[PDB]
C-alpha cells in the first residue's frame, strides 16, 4: 500500500530558492492550477502548510474542495490559538462539503516568537499538554459526544458539533515530531506519524520507538515521510537542477537562514538543519538524498535527486522500513507536479503503475 | 445609496416553521444555489449565520467565493474563541481570494450554554471587554503593525499579517448591539450599525444613540437593518402566506403597520418581517431609508425561492443601481 | 424502470404565458441554476430544445457538462443542414468531456420557413430521407467504422470519427414524430420514441404502431413522454395555477399564434392543435389533462394538472402503457423544478422516492 | 497594438515529436488546465485547431468559457459541411455566454481526403466560392438583417438571426491563406489575415500583396502570424530542447532563429523561434515593424511552454503583456 501527496505553495513559489528572481506568486488562480493538476494526474492528496509566512490554510482548502473531485486535502490545526468545539465543527463542515476528503495535520507550533505573535506563551512541554487535551476534546465531539472536559488549559462543557463528519470515527490524525512528547502524543491519539526526510538509518530507529510506544498503548500507527524531488530523465540533468535551485543564494543567505533555525523550540527542525552546517559543498548526505533543499527554507529539508530508477529505489527503501505516504514537493509546483506523476509514477505500485498512460 | 443583502441559511431551510415537513438541509449543492442566485440577480451581498446551529461559516464563504462573480460575503468572527492574530490572517486569505468581497461581522455570542461548549467563560461584561482588545489587535495588525499589546484579556507580542487585504485599511466591520457597551463599541471601532426590524420610531432612537455617541469620537458609522420579508402580488396572498408559515406552531403578531413579528416564534434569522405588496413593502422600506438606514439584510422561505420573489417585485421600487437590474 | 427528466427553457422564461409580464431572460447564470437545480435534486437529466427561436443546442450543452456531475443531455441533432461526420465527432467530443451523459434527440424540423431560413428546400418525404441517411452514416463511424455511403441526398466516402464515444455503440437516439414515415424511422433506427402528452388512450395506439412496426425490423424500442405539470400541495391550487397561467392571454394573439401552427409542416403539431382548436372553455380534455399551454406555445402543449397524488396517478397511467422516459417542464423552470421534486419524487417508484 | 495568443492542443500533446513516448492525451482536465494557465498569465487568447485529428472545436471552446473570465477563444467555422445561418446561431450564442470573448477563424480546408469524408466534393476553386458565399450570408445575419441569398452552391430564404452577438458588428472574422482566390476572399471580407511563420522577406510580400487588393475595396486589414516557440534563458538550452524534440525521427535553420524542425510532422505551424528572450523579442520585434498585430504561439507540452513564455518574453514585450509579470 501506498499513498503519494503533492504539495500546495500557500506560502509562494518559483524557480529558485532564496532570491525573488522568477518568483511567482500565490494566487487563487495559481492555487487551482497546482491543486487540480494533483487532481487530474492522480495523487492522494495534497498537503497544506500553516504558520505566519503562509496564507491560511481552512480558508485555501475550503476554496479548493469543490473545484475538485478526488482530490484530499491534509490541512493543519493548531491548538492553543483556537477553540477545540469551534475546530472540530470546521473539520465536520469541509468533511462534509468534500464528501469525506479531509485529513487532519496535527501542529504544534515551533516557533515561539510566532506562537507569541497568535497569543500563546507557552514551554515546549506546555504546548504538548495543551495539545493532549486538544484533541481528546476535538475526537470526541466529532464522534456525537456532548463532552464535558476541565483540564490544565483546557475546558469546556456540553461541548457538541451538530453535524457529524463523513469520515468515521473522525477525519484521520496525521502528526509530525520528533521530541519525546511528541512520540508520546503521535503513540497515543494520532494515526499517521509523519518524518522529515532524513537518511534511512535515522528514520529506521524514529519509526522502531514510536511503534514500540505505541504497542504500549495497544494501538498500531501508520507512517509517512515528507520529501522534496528533482528527478529528470537522466542523472545527470537532475543534479544540475539541484545545483541550479541554489545557485542565487549567498553565503551571507546561508548563515543567517542556518541561525534562524536555532530560534526554533522545534527537535524535528533540529535534526534537519544538523544534516547540513551551512557548507554549500557535500550536500548529498546520504545515496540520492540531496541536503541543498534546506540551507534557506524552514520545515523540509533534503531532497531525492537522480533519475525515475534511483528515485524510485529510494521510495522502496522507506517503503522497506513501513512507510505507507509519501509527500512529495518541488520548484515550481505545477511543473514538477507533471515532471514526477511521469516519470516515476510507473515505477511505484499500484494505483500509480496504471495511472500513467 | 443602498445596499441590498440576502441571507444564506446555513442552518438549515425548508417551506414552514416549527415542522420538519417540507425542509432542505443544508448542503454543498443547495448552498451554491442560494448564493448563485443572490450573485446573478444582483443583490450586494449575503449574511452567513454563526452559532453551533450552523455550518461553519469561514469554511462555507471560502467555497463559495470562488463560484460567484460579485456578491459579498459577511461573515462573522467571534472574540474570545480564536486568536486575533489568526482571525487576522483568515480575513487576509478569503479577502485576496475574493478580490475585495469580504465583509466582517462582529458577534460577541448571548447564549452562556453555547460559550461554555466552547471553552469561554465570560460574563456579559468581560465579553465586550474581550471584543474590545480583539478589534484593536485585529484591525492593527491588518494595517500592516507589528502589534504588541497587553490587555486584561488579551496578550500578543510581536503580531503581523504579511499578506495585506484588499479593501483598506481592512475589511468593513458590521456589528449589532443593544447594550451600553455596545453602543460604545460601535461608536469607537465598526463602520455599520445593525439593529433588528423593531418599529420605526424604535429604530429612530436607537440610531440617534450610537450616531451622537460617534460623534465625540470625530467619525459617522452607517446603519443597517436585518428584516425577513413575505412579498407578493397582492397584499391578500402576502397575509395569507404568513399564515402558512407558522400554521403548524403551538399555542395579534402584527406590532407595526406591515411588520409582522411571526418569524420570531422560533429561533431562526430574524424576529419580525414585511409583510404586504410590492407598493407596500418598498414604502416601508424607504421609511427605514430616511432616518439613515442604509444597509437591509433581507430573508424568505425558502431563501432560494424568495430571493427571486423579492428581486423580481421590490428591486425596480428601489433606488439604483436595483432599479437597472431587472432588465 | 423509470427516467424522470426536467427541461431547460432556452426559448426564455417566466411567470406567465402571452405576455412580456414576469419574464426570465436566458442567461449563462440562470441556465446554471436549472442545470444545477436539476443536477442536485436527483432528474436524470433535461431535454433542451433546438430551434431558430433557441439559443444553440450546442453551445449550451457543452458549456453546463463541465459544471454537473450525473445530470444527463438530451441535445438536438438537425440532419438536413449540418454534415453527418461533423455531427458524429461533436457527440463523441461532448460524451467524452461529459463521460458519458451525452443523449441524441433527432429532430427533422416541422417549420418549412425556419428549414429554409437554413437552406433546407425539402418536402416532407424528402427531410425523413435525408435522416435516414444522414443516421444511417452517424450510428456507423461512431462505431468506429471508415465509411463510404452514397445515396440519394447524402455522399461520404472515408468518413471517420477517431475519437471513440464513452456511451456503446453511440449515445441513445431518443426520437419524436407523428407521421407515417416518422414512424418507420423510429422503428428502424432509434432508442426511444417520443410523444407529446396526448390523453392515454391516443397514446397507446400511437405505441401500439411502433411497436408492430419495430417487430418487422427484428427490433424493440423504448417509450418516452412529453408533458407540462403545475402540481400544488390541494388541486384546488393546481387548478388556480393553471388560470393564472393563461390570464393575460388575448383571443386575437390565440388566432395569431395557433394559425402559425397551421403553417407547420408537422404531424405531432398537427394533432396537438387538434385538442383545443384555439376555443379557451373547457380545456381538460382528459382527467387532470389540461391543454391551455398549447394556446400560445409551440411543441408540448398539454400539462399535468393537480394535487400530488392525482399527478402522480396520471404517471403510473402512462407507465402501464409502456413508457419509461418523462420530460417535465414549469413556469417558471426553476422553482417548479423543486416543486416537482419535492412533491412527486417520494410517490414515485425508486431511486425518485428515496432521494428527498 | 499587439495580441498575443497561446494554442490548446486539442490533437493532443506531448514531449517529443515522432514518438508516443511522454504523450499527454487530451482530456477536459487537461484542456481545462492549458485554457486556465492562458487566462491566468493574460494571454489576449488561444486558437483551438479544427480537423479530423482534433477533438470537435465549438464543445471545447463552449465547455471551457464558463471556466475562464478574460481569455479568448479562437473557434474555427467550416464553410460547405455547415449551414451558414446556423453556424452563426452558434457563434451569437457563444459570444453571449462569452460576454464578447468570441473570435471566428474561417478554414476552407485544405485536405481533400478529409472534406470527401465531411461530405463535401469541391474543388479549390469552389471551396473559395462556397466560402464567399458563406461569410455574406453569415455577415449579415448577425446584423440582424433578413437574409435572402441564391448563389452558385448557397441558397437562403428568410435567414434569421434571432439572438444578436455582444461584439458588433460581429465576432472577429481572422483567416488564413496563400491561394490568390485567398487573398481576394481575405481582401473583401475577413478583418484579420493570418500567415505562417515564414521569413520576414516573405511574409512582407504576402502582407503587402493582401493590403494592395483591400485598398482598391475601401478596406483595411490587420495581420496576424502564427509561430512555434522554444525560449529558454541561454541559446544554448533552447537549440538542445529544439534537438531533443525532433531525435526520433527518420540543416534545418532556414532564417536567423526561424527554425523549421516542427514542420517535419503536422501538428499546428511549421516553422519556431528558438532563442534566448533577447533574440525572440527581437524577432517579434521584426515581425511587428511589417505590421503584424496579432501573435499566435505555442510549445511542447503546452502547459509548461505556456509559463515559460509569459515569464521570460512577457516583460520585453509592450503594454500591458510588459506590466503583468508583477
Ligand atoms: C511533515 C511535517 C509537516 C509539518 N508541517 C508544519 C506546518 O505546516 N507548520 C508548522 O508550524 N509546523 C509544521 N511541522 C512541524 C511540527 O508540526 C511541529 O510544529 C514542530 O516539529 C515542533 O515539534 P517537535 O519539537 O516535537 O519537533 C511539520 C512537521 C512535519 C514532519
Ligand atoms: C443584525 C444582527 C446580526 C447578528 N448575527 C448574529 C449571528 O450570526 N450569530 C450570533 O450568535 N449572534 C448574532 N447576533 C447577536 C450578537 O451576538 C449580539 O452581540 C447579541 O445580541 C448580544 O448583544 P447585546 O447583549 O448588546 O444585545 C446578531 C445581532 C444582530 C443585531
Ligand atoms: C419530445 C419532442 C421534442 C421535440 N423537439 C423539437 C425541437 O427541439 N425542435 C423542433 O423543431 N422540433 C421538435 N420536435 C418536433 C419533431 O422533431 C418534428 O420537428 C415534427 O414533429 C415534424 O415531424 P412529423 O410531421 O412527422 O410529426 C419535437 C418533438 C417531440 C415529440
Ligand atoms: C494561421 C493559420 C491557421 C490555420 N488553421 C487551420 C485549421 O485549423 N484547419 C485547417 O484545416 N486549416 C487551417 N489553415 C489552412 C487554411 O485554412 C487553408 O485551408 C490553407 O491555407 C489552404 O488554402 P490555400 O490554397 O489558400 O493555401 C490555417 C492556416 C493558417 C495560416
Amino acid at each position: 500500500s501506498m499513498d503519494v501527496f503533492w504539495f500546495l505553495p500557500t506560502h509562494g513559489d518559483g524557480h529558485y530558492l532564496g532570491t525573488t528572481q522568477g518568483a511567482r506568486p500565490v494566487t487563487l488562480n495559481y492555487l487551482k492550477q497546482v491543486a487540480q493538476a494533483a487532481d487530474s494526474l492522480g495523487y492522494h492528496g495534497v498537503l497544506i502548510p500553516t504558520g505566519r509566512s503562509c496564507e491560511d490554510s481552512w480558508v485555501i482548502a475550503s476554496a479548493l474542495v469543490p473545484l475538485t473531485e478526488r482530490l484530499r486535502y491534509l490541512v493543519a490545526i493548531r491548538p492553543g490559538i483556537i477553540s477545540p468545539t469551534v475546530s472540530a465543527r470546521m473539520a465536520a463542515t469541509l468533511d462534509r462539503l468534500s464528501n469525506g476528503r479531509l485529513l487532519i495535520n496535527v501542529v504544534t507550533g515551533g516557533d515561539p516568537d510566532e506562537n507569541r505573535g497568535d497569543g500563546s506563551f507557552l514551554s515546549h512541554s506546555e504546548r504538548y499538554e495543551v495539545t493532549d487535551e486538544f484533541l481528546k476534546i476535538w475526537r470526541r465531539v466529532l464522534q456525537g459526544e456532548a463532552v464535558d472536559f476541565e483540564g490544565k488549559h483546557l475546558k469546556v462543557q456540553n461541548a457538541k458539533a451538530l453535524y457529524p463528519p463523513v469520515q468515521k470515527p473522525y477525519p484521520p490524525l496525521y502528526f509530525g515530531g520528533s521530541s519525546d512528547a511528541a512520540h508520546d502524543l503521535a503513540a497515543e491519539q494520532v494515526d499517521v506519524y509523519l518524518t522529515w526526510g532524513e537518511p534511512p538509518a535515522a528514520v529506521a530507529e524514529k519509526l522502531a520507538d514510536v511503534r514500540e510506544r505505541a504497542a504500549r498503548h495497544g494501538r498500531k500507527v501508520k507512517f509517512g515521510i515528507r520529501l522534496h524531488v528533482i528527478v529528470r530523465e537522466t542523472a545527470e540533468e537532475a543534479w544540475k537542477a539541484a545545483d541550479k535551485l541554489i545557485e542565487h543564494i549567498s553565503d551571507e543567505t546561508i548563515e543567517a537562514a542556518q541561525k534562524s533555525f536555532s530560534r526554533f523550540d522545534s527537535e524535528g527542525q533540529r535534526r534537519m538543519a544538523a544534516l547540513h552546517d551551512g557548507r554549500r559543498d557535500n550536500l548529498e548526505i546520504a545515496p540520492n538524498l540531496w541536503a541543498g533543499v534546506g540551507l534557506v527554507r524552514g520545515g523540509s529539508g533534503t531532497a531525492l535527486v537522480g533519475d525515475p530508477q534511483q528515485v524510485a529505489a529510494r521510495i522502496k527503501e522507506y517503503a522497506d522500513l513501513g512507510i505507507e505516504s509519501f509527500i512529495f514537493s518541488g520548484y515550481p509546483h505545477l511543473e514538477e507536479a507533471y515532471r514526477f506523476a511521469e516519470l516515476v509514477f510507473p515505477l511505484l505500485p499500484e494505483p500509480y503503475a496504471s495511472l500513467a498512460g
